[PDB]
Formats: structure tokens, C-alpha cells, sequence
């Protein structure tokens, strides 16, 4: 009955190989996705920085109360979005 | 070479494999959970960014209907184009970054 044993081994051994391969593949797929995520992060944040800069400058110019209030909203929003893009960068770095 | 020793040798190998199997299977369950949690975070980020981008797009568009100096209009048109570009980039890249 080492036919049970020797066969149980063969059975575990390929079972293990499958599990390990399946895990490594998931890992590499997550890493590839994280790489692109991180590579695109500058192109996401930079326009937001421009919007923050331009909004801030606009607040220095002659605005009506309605324009000013709208532009203050653009600015707080843009700042929020920039923070979140930074949290996205952090995510992409988690498995590092 | 005892009958016991021979068995010991085979059962041992079997037990070493079984232990590794348990470890590999635990690590699989963990990796599935980490993949799902990462997908959820990307979905949530996308959702959280969508509202303020739409605000920026919408307010810059409304602003362009009001009375602006030429310099102000160029700055606000640049805001609108930039915000359109980025809203789409963020959504596309977060989508592509999920693992299904």
C-alpha cells in the first residue's frame, strides 16, 4: 500500500506545483498592473497641479463673487483629487 | 531495511508534501483576498475621484459662459481641457489596473 503512499505523494506533488504556479502568476499580473499604474501617475498628477496653480492665480485676479466662489471650489476639488492620485501611487507601491 | 523504516521514509515524504500543500493553499487564499481588496480600493478611488472631476469640468464650463478677461478665459479653458484629459486618464488607468 505504499501504492497509497507513493501515489498520494505524486498527487500532492503536482498539486503543489499547480498551486505555486497559480500564485506566482497572480503575483506577476499584480506587479505588471502596479508598474503601469505607477508609470502613469505623473501624467495624472501634473495636470491637477496645473489646475491648482491656475485656479490659485485666478483668485488673485478681479472676480465677481460668483466667479470667486466657483474657482475656490475648483481649487479645493483639485487639491482633493491630487491627494487621491497620491493614494493611488501608494497602492501601486504596496507589494514592493 | 525494516518494513517500518521503508514506510517511515515514504510516509515522511508524503507528510512533507502535505505540509507544503497546506502552506501553499493558505497562501493562495491570502493572495485571492489581497487581489480582491486591491480591486476594491481601485474601484473606490475611481468613485471618489469622479465626483470632484465632474465638479471641475462643470464649473470651468459654466465659468466660460460668464464675463472674463482674455487672460482669464485662456486660463479657464486650460483648466477645462486639462480636467477633461485627466478625468478620462484616471478612469481608464484605474480600470486597466484591476485584476480579474
Amino acid at each position: 500500500i505504499l501504492e497509497e503512499s507513493m501515489h498520494a505523494r505524486d498527487q500532492l506533488m503536482e498539486q503543489n506545483f499547480a498551486l505555486d504556479k497559480a500564485r506566482q502568476e497572480a503575483e506577476m499580473a499584480v506587479h505588471a498592473r502596479n508598474d503601469f499604474l505607477a508609470v502613469m501617475n505623473h501624467e495624472m498628477r501634473t495636470p491637477m497641479h496645473a489646475i491648482i496653480s491656475l485656479s490659485s492665480l485666478l483668485l488673485e485676479t478681479e472676480l465677481s463673487p460668483e466667479q470667486r466662489v466657483m474657482i475656490e471650489t475648483i481649487l479645493k476639488s483639485s487639491n482633493l483629487v491630487a491627494t487621491l492620485i497620491s493614494d493611488v501611487l501608494d497602492l501601486s507601491r504596496l507589494e514592493d
